[PDB]
């Protein structure tokens, strides 16, 4: 019969006690101190919607360390006591029995929202919004002692003052003026600008004046601390792209590097930070745990899997292994590759793009959408020239393999590996 | 006969000076600027329990930089020599001989116990009080000058302009406002706020005022600074966290990477981030040297010790050895793993939660608290498939060993060898 | 018949826009609050250009997220369609039909421009100059909406003292008055200073007053935060600089290290620093993909390439090759190097600088303007002592090479190895 | 018959230099715009002896990008000539021919010593006070335009104010007044305290004060972005010790780590870090290039080099191997290391502090200065027990070699082999 800590109704109860603790939290010291009708009666049904708050806690499951979902309210009745159900239950005792600062039940509900505070807290802004509202909440009590200590002086005060310049000589300013000019004055003194028309003049307020100066002081370097917090928290990485754009440019500065070089160089620089952004796909690709390294490194081979018609006969097994085998090498536009005359252990297929072979003014294999080129590796099995130089193109992304390595990984079964010697294609053996 | 240094009474002393200190450099320069009685006896015995202190400082030890503990009170008198006793005894000299100008051993009370700071500093919250404690003492030092400037003027200064404004028309004002008003000014001037009630008229307040303003500044700075300092080594934790999950996302948007694939990636993601918070765990371990790293390997292994009949009978040696071959391998419930074809080299044990192994609908071996699965070993040795494919279930924490690593730690012993290969015990090897 | 883009003709077009949407923004708010000819005719030409604007919108190409550059005008008022084209309609619909408040198509000007926003960022200083000129524009707003505020008290409030201050009693001041003061008093509390001579009087105003107060908190502590950001992104290679230097110093007394090793140990960091700048060039150098690590790395070979008369016969995959399998090795003036009855495997031409070879007070090959020493490799084939030890001269940049990398790297090509063999030229061969 | 660049004559020029341009830049304002007698010829001597310094600079050697230090003081001429030499040579015009604006060449002298701001710097505080004598300036030049504009408006300005606070009616206040209360104004609007004896009134003193307001902002930030930079520069260094005692702490709590080690664990942190302080010494050994590398190695062998007799026969290159061979194990008081029954390939040297050997409460070898034990190596070569368990005592400061990097390293050099192990002593060889 227990409700679940989870269910939508115990979140609209949680946002209706947010409602019900600012509505306190503000009216009860602007009552106790400037200040028949139902008011009391919303008081009290306070007092009481709070009681049918700690019934429903102890109805509604709670999150233990090692359970975080238990039955048996008992359980929960239990855990509750001798905590944060004291402080509720304080909160939820009545105070009636003027003397308004006995309302310390008050405070106590704000130290449960905050509680609440971390499952409130999604983004930075919301930060600066909580800030903005406890800024708001202690103005409002120092405004609220502010008026306390000038209806206590008076029998030379700020309140005489205030009735002499808006003129309402003595009579008296109304409720209106004597509470908009304390708060006005207390954060003329927060945010330290400090006008001069109301201005403390007797001993107390002066004292009063320090305190609320130190308190500005403090809190207003807290905001400071936070947004300059997350203005750097950006510009990290605006300052991650210069220090390496700097590292490129100390490099290039220390060689020489004629202009042609040079401008590869540089141009190839924004190239790749257009798409890494800095941060290389190798690092995190080698972060996550082998079987889902293979699957993320399965998805790739969309390009090769389908279009190999020896591929389709292999099995699961072999794809996982053949696929984490591949090297998808990217090259921006306009690139020359290995020459002629070099090792022919880098085995090459295509994967994007398109580019040509030029052996002496020869162009052939104009290819490129998932298409093959290479030696064969049977009988050859002997680096050298295969046909002779590449020519550069459009997209050069094209597809790494070892000779050593796929022997190694394929050798291990005989079964595909007939299978993928008999289907041989390639679409140009450069020979 | 000698006391040591770390005595709880040298503590207790240490604590009253501290005492002493504020209380002199409280009260002698407001004695001085706006000042029969025990309070010349107790300024006088000041002098004589700071004597009493470089007295018990010659009696108990002190911390060289080669013997931390020494004998022999004359060496620590020697070392005091030409240094801090100098001051001190200058502190513990009297003056008695008005002119309070000369009481600057109070200044030297100060040194010697910011020369006991480090000691005092435990965690961040203590710098920021004795920066407020800091400035407190500069606002009543900067005070009680103001104050000595307001009578040197009078023979149109600011006491005149006091004797108007709470009224007590120059009679005079008392001692109290006299000096309320005189600390209400030099907060009006240090924390930047500037009211206008008590302003500076004739020249010399002027230029005190500009000095004034000038450490206003640079002390405010500082507080800033360091508050800055503070919020942002917490905020450093934050980004990243922050970063981590930025490169990840970066990973995955570059690569496409369709919503089931991904789903699971995110999802590894925050349950890594769960419990290794960033952090791995594998640097750490890696950075304790060699025995230690052992020993805290060892401790990992109270899971297949006692349950492992042929391990009790092993070596200490073979139980460190092999105790730091095995790695205990995190997955989260819902995995699917090694398949069938593939090789076999990759030896497997059970270690926490429990799995199914599931190869064409055939669920067997449904065990998981510190069982084991596998292969035979001795005649076997052949990669391949071992049963099949496995199925996911709740926590898939697995046990990994290799078929080389096992074999080169385990035939150094031939003893326990042969107690190895006796009781091999496999909950479900799987053929 | 479609203009492109990037015609200089648009980008003149987009600063006369800027220039027209600050003119708009300046003086719509200025004639609304505080105000035949032909400014009415200027303002309906404004948005009859913004219509052209449109226009040419139309007729000019877009940069899609698939095609950059497309022709066919009909795609771009598809893609225009239901996004930004609605903003500048809205802009571009006159509003003629005083309420001046329904001129918001000024701020949706504004915002199509922050929408070019980021193409104006070149550098920080433009991002401080835009933060200047969008203080300067909420400070004009602020001080519009309290002239306006001062109008309405009148039927006590600020613009009664104005008239008193500025000797106008109310007659009343100039336009030229009403406003300047207006800016003051909106600086007075945005900048938080806060003058005595204008301030709140009556409610409303202070209600306002507030407002700008917690406006100026807001946007200095951004401003704050900026200036920041980048005096931290310098001061970055500044700390750099001092950990590696801190890191240097830590090593040197941890380990005693007397004064002849420890200055030479100083010496070479300064030395170092001084080009290298912290930043090695190995890890830039390996960074760079291949075929471009080659190409930099030929280009470091305009040294040993024209003055080895068997490097001309070469063929240019072994160029490549073994010029990346080169190390240029930089030792500062005045260094001892590699002894006798050490290994030979370490072979050594001469690159750059000079330096003398002492064996036993036997000075030899004073040469090191691209030459050779070293050791016969046919016959030899021996470790051991060459000649003897090395005496230290002016810059000591010699050139490493290995006896099994240059042997691996010449044997797969018998050509240029015959060709090599046979103009072995050595320069001084240190037997 | 030139003088050098480094000559001390020319740093003395260089101070006087200094003193006399602060010297104008600070008067020639203040008689500018506040204000017979030799003045005018301390003013004319400025121009002439920077003739002669202009003089001397053409004399004395400078520094170019190719030669640091150049003869034929008529390539200094035309290095000079359009460059800092026309700024120098404006400075060095007189312009005697009132209107003192035109006296723009000292400016120029601030650029120019601005340009040597950069020798001037050894450190951060520097910075700080250039920062404060900027801001000192700053604000002079403030004040004297802020006195300029009050003559000009008196034909109700600030003037008449001041003339009615200090008793003085207009008569008029003396200079003295006429200028503090200027300088007073100036700090009191770029501090941005603002207090309320002095204030603008007419609309040229407004617009002034929106100048000063704006200016004021600007360089306070400054103020704060550099206090803040150099506090996180040394807060750098403590974050680093807590991250680092964070992520030691979370692999503590992570696998529970029973009292006991958990308890090691930390004490052996806090004694890494007592002197390692983070920083690896193992990082900047390997930074340090090979020969470098090798003599540093090379200080830490006065333990083991001269106790050996064997060693002292040794050839360098044998000692330099030999030694960067080793490795000194540190060890915290308090340790056990191997046991019996495992690998004896770790040899094991005695380099400080004293253990003991208890193998079955059999204590020996209770040696440690400078001591050998082990096991022999011709013979037995096999791995196993040598004769048993280590006890811990004081510092384990002990002594790694390995059996597979001892030999290859020795059998190069059979010489030094035998003389090697004819004298093969060792203090206690535990069989």
């Amino acid at each position: 019969w227990t409700i679940l800590h989870y269910s939508p109704f115990k979140a609209v109860w949680d946002w209706l006690i947010l409602l019900l603790v600012i509505y306190t939290a503000v009216f009860t010291p602007y009552s106790a101190a400037f200040l028949c009708q139902p008011l009391a009666v919303v008081d009290l049904i306070v007092d009481i919607m709070f009681i049918v708050d700690i019934l429903i806690n102890f109805r509604t499951t709670y999150v233990n360390a090692n359970e975080e979902v238990v039955s048996h309210p008992g359980r929960i009745a239990v855990h509750y006591f001798k905590g944060w159900f004291l402080i509720d239950m304080v909160a939820a005792i009545p105070f009636d029995l003027l003397i308004g600062l006995l309302k310390t039940a008050r405070l106590l509900r704000l130290v449960r929202v905050a509680r609440k505070l971390d499952r409130y807290s999604e983004y930075g802004a919301a930060v600066l919004f909580l800030l903005m509202c406890t800024f708001a909440l202690i103005a409002h009590w120092l405004a609220c002692i502010w008026y306390a200590i000038g209806n206590m002086e008076q029998p030379i005060g700020w309140l005489h003052n205030l009735g002499d310049q808006i003129g309402k000589p003595y009579g008296g300013p109304s409720i209106k003026d004597k509470y908009v000019t304390a708060l006005y004055f207390t954060f003329s003194s927060l945010t330290s600008v400090g006008f001069g028309n109301v201005s403390p003049n007797t001993n107390s307020e002066k004292i009063f004046s320090i305190c609320v100066m130190l308190i500005g002081s403090l809190m207003y370097a807290s905001i400071f601390g936070n947004v300059s917090a997350i203005i750097q928290r950006l510009y990290s990485g605006t300052a991650r792209y210069h220090t390496q754009m700097l590292r490129v440019r100390e490099f290039i500065r220390f060689h020489q590097i004629p202009n042609p070089l040079r401008q590869r160089l540089e141009e190839y620089f924004q190239h790749a930070w257009s798409y890494t952004n800095g941060i290389d796909m190798n690092a995190v690709l080698k972060g996550f745990p082998e079987c889902l390294q293979a699957d993320i490194c399965l998805h790739l081979n969309r390009s090769l899997l389908q279009h190999c018609k020896p591929f389709r006969g292999a099995t699961k097994g072999c794809l996982r292994a053949l696929a984490m085998k591949f090297k998808t090498t990217h090259a921006p536009p306009g690139d020359t590759l290995v020459h002629a005359g070099d090792l022919l252990t880098a085995l090459y297929f295509i994967s994007r793009g398109s580019i040509e072979i030029l052996r002496g003014d020869v162009v052939v294999a104009i290819l490129g959408k998932n298409d093959i080129f290479g030696e064969p590796l049977n009988l050859y099995a002997r680096p050298g020239k295969s046909n002779g130089d590449v020519r550069a193109l459009t997209y050069c992304d094209l597809h790494k393999i070892h000779r050593d390595d796929l022997l190694e990984v394929l050798d291990m079964y005989p079964e595909f590996s007939d299978h993928f010697w008999s289907s041989l294609e390639i679409t140009f053996n450069l020979r």
